[PDB]
């Protein structure tokens, strides 16, 4: 009943793994905002506008998904968006501790916000989006891991 | 716009941690079945009928939650119940690998079934049916961890 979720991340760039997560989120909640962090601590390969553009194209086929940049705490953005659900992808064990921490902090910041964890398809279990960049930087075939539009934009960035 | 989840487990017995998980599940999905495994491999302290009774009482305040026994694979029961969502409590990093395995198997058995992972409230982050029972078996105060009705039943089982 009127479920609204945010799916925050850097999405530098968005990968088939992300698409899978947001697709499955969009299948179980009424609305999903794919929230792109504006000022990440790490210098991203793509600008906020570029990242939004690529994500938009890659998720245009999802009716109930909307891309939006944000610069605040993901907890504050969720409050502004009147989201009661926070989507987090769970790839590996190492990340689990951090994700527990973040959920407990987010509970502290906004107790009505519910963190929800999804695992990726086996296909995308071992892709990193930093391993994808790194492989691409040193001239490898990453076509299987990215949406066509994203792959093109990445090829251009390495010239 | 329609969501039906199962939350499978042995629930021998149901704890505050379980109640917390199913409560949060019930807040974000239209219907939630608290599915109690009939014949766990291990011999449970309480019978299926007892485990149903205690869980019923302890979830009677949740309108859209229904307790049901099952004896098949959780993936088949989900198919029977027309569940598209499977709730898993994800407390320990140790259990994460197993949970990843299970979701991959459950995706094999029923591809339309979406595994969803929730982390407990900090308060219940360290409790298990097993450690509660063990403490209680050697005469310790477990009142904080169990619904009153469950606590009473457990005291009687050990006296």
């Amino acid at each position: 009943m009127s479920t609204k979720a945010i799916y925050p991340g850097t999405f530098d760039p968005i990968t088939n793994g992300h698409i899978d997560i947001v697709t499955r989120a969009a299948s179980m909640f009424d609305k999903v905002v794919l929230a792109i962090a504006a000022s990440p601590s790490k210098k991203p390969m793509f600008s906020l506008d570029e990242r939004i553009a690529l994500a938009e194209q890659a998720t245009a086929h999802l009716v109930n998904v909307e891309v939006i940049g944000f610069s605040d705490l993901m907890a504050n953005f969720a409050r502004a968006q009147q989201a009661n659900i926070l989507i987090r992808g769970l790839r590996a064990v190492a990340d689990f501790e951090y994700e527990m921490q973040l959920a407990h902090m987010n509970r502290h910041l906004m107790p009505t916000l519910e963190s929800v964890f999804l695992m990726p398809c086996k296909e995308w279990s071992f892709i990193s989006s930093s391993l994808v960049k790194e492989v691409a930087r040193h001239q490898g075939d990453v076509s299987h891991f990215l949406p066509a539009n994203v792959h093109q934009a990445l090829l251009n960035k390495l010239k």
